[PDB]
């Protein structure tokens, strides 16, 4: 049996008596054994709720979780998103509460207070029996930080994909990727992005706007605004799956080696260089990703518009739409610019091999932020107020909560570009953390991101299938030790 409820959520945990918000949320009790039976918490995170239906279900890593210790699920949705605002328009004031503070004491309390249909008992509610705390890409990083700052609640923690550790110039966003890829694709997708920026850098009005015609970016002002265009090829990487096939970032890399998809021959390692990379590349934007792309924000019918990319515009509808559901999630936004958790996502620095240009950086980023969010009756975002990346890793732990942790597993994935800000990067301290009984962690090999939440990749892979039956078998050990 399932159901939908309304949670009166705390607006400002420390001080209650502001008073209360509605959150939805959602219960299945499939698999559910009766009062004292674990509770599998899960929030989509960044996301409206709408659509998530599944992760009630054994088709996902939280439903087979359920079935296997005999537990209810139950998804949160995250506040200020969907139908969980306290507010019905988002600015630097209204946003104030939007906080990892909050949103950890958010579950906790929840777990600890909410009155569910299926049990107005208090004995399935976290203080009378166990409930576990599932997440992965965001959701993994508050599941873990709620066990780094608020541990006695929940009784066990899974986090996959989770980047515990805040970073301000972000360009180990793509490392895994260029680890990945194919060496050709690689070799002369570097060429094209180091390439556009001598032509920013050392180059003439004319050779930057033959440039940026052949892509059919002619009209973009900002060159700038051009450079950071090109990620749309590696940014595909994160659209993987184990069940994805021949899917549209293998597409492109195929583009850019001027081949057609069953070629008899193709490139070798090296690749074609950088003339023909070059017009592949362009050639492959101007045709496939550029038509409708302005198009799916809703703010523009031309199919062949160009307004998405003017990011100096602040009057463009992609900083003055402030409703709950506006088109880029101005929501998370906010966490990257008021937590501030950044995330930047930028080329390499100079010593180092970058397959996006280094045009793109944390300065063309952060620029936003006042644009997003301009300052409204006094208040601003944190990032201007003076707080920074260790703002954040000094409260949370960032890299190093891993060193005193209770009933908590982390998976990540091989090649998830989101790898190398969680808890298996390469750049943290010591390398990958390693793997112990008290604190297990796995890797996907050859994963992506949050490989192993879909059942999908469970029977396409042989590799996933041994991280998810190693965990699941954790989770359950874990729980019975409740009794
Ligand atoms: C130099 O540059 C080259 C050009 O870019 C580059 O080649 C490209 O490499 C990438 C990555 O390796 C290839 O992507 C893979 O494609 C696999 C499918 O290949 C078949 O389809 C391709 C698409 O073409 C379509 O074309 C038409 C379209 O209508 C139709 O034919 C159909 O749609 C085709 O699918 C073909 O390109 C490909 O061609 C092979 O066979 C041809 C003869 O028929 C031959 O001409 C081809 O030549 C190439 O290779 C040979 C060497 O063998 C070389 O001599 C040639 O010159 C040329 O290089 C080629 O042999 C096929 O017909 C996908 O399976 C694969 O996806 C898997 O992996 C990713 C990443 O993990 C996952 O996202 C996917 O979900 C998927 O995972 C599944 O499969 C893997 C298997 O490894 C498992 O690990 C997973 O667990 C999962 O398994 C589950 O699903 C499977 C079914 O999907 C089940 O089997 C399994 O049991 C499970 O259930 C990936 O997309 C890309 O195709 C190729 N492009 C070309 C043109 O070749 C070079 O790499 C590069 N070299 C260097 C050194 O840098
Ligand atoms: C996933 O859960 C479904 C139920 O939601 C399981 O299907 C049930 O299986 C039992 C035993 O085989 C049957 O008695 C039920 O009639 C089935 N229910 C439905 C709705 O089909 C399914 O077996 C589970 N999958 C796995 C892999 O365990
Ligand atoms: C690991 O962290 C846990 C949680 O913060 C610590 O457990 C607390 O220990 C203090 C002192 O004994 C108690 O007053 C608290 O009630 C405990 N809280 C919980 C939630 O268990 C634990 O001591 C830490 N372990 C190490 C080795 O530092
Ligand atoms: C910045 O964005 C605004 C809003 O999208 C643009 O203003 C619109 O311009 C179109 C034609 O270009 C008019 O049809 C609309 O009526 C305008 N609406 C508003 C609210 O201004 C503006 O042109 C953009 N600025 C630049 C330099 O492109």
């Amino acid at each position: 049996t399932t159901g939908e409820a309304y949670f009166e959520q705390l607006l400002d945990h420390h001080n209650p008596e502001k008073g209360t918000f509605s959150q939805r949320y959602w219960w299945s009790t499939e698999y559910w054994g009766g009062p004292g039976s674990p509770v599998v918490l899960f929030t989509p995170g960044e996301v409206s709720a709408d659509g998530y239906e599944g992760y009630l279900t054994n088709e996902t890593l939280t439903g087979v979780y359920a079935q296997e210790i005999q537990g209810a699920v139950i998804l949160i949705e995250h506040r200020y998103w969907g139908d969980s605002s306290p507010y019905e328009v988002l600015n630097a004031e209204t946003l104030q509460y939007l906080t990892l503070d909050q949103a950890i004491l958010d579950m906790t309390y929840f777990a600890e207070t909410v009155k569910l249909q299926f049990d107005n008992s208090t004995r399935s509610n976290a203080q009378n029996a166990p409930w576990v705390m599932v997440g992965g890409s965001y959701s993994g990083a508050l599941t873990a930080w709620t066990e780094s700052v608020a541990p006695g609640t929940f009784w066990a923690y899974h986090a996959t994909s989770a980047p515990v550790e805040a970073i301000y110039d972000y360009w180990q966003y793509f490392y895994p990727i260029q680890q990945g890829m194919a060496q050709n694709c690689s070799k002369d997708v570097s060429l094209v992005a180091e390439y556009v920026d001598k032509i920013g850098k050392n180059g003439t009005a004319k050779e930057q706007q033959a440039l940026k015609e052949l892509f059919g970016l002619g009209a973009v002002e900002h060159f700038d605004d051009f450079a950071a265009v090109l990620p749309n090829g590696p940014y595909l990487w994160q659209d993987n799956d184990f069940a994805t096939g021949y899917s549209s970032f293998f597409q492109f890399c195929d583009a850019v080696e001027g081949v057609e998809a069953g070629a008899a021959v193709t490139p070798g390692p090296e690749g074609v260089g950088l003339e023909k990379a070059l017009a592949n590349y362009a050639n492959w934007f101007n045709s496939t990703i550029l038509p409708d792309y302005c198009a799916s924000y809703g703010y523009w019918t031309d199919e062949w518009s160009v307004a998405c990319f003017d990011s100096y515009n602040a009057s463009s509808p992609i900083y003055t739409d402030t409703s709950v559901g506006n088109a880029v999630d101005r929501q998370w936004e906010w966490f990257l610019c008021n937590e501030p958790f950044f995330y930047w996502q930028d080329g390499a620095p100079e010593g180092t091999s970058t397959i996006v240009p280094r045009l793109v950086s944390a300065s063309y980023w952060q620029r936003q932020c006042p644009l997003y969010f301009p300052e409204t009756n006094g208040y601003t975002y944190g990032s201007a107020k003076g707080k920074n990346a260790a703002t954040v890793n000094s409260w949370t732990g960032g890299w190093d909560m891993t060193r005193n942790t209770t009933r908590l597993i982390w998976t990540n994935g091989q090649y998830d570009p989101w790898r190398d800000s969680g808890v298996s990067s390469t750049f943290r301290p010591g390398g990958p953390l390693a793997s112990t009984a008290n604190e297990p962690v796995q890797i996907i090999p050859g994963g992506f991101h949050c490989s192993d939440l879909y059942m999908a990749d469970y029977y396409a892979n042989e590799g996933v299938k041994k991280v998810v039956d190693n965990e699941v078998k954790q989770i359950k050990e874990w729980v019975e030790e409740y009794y």
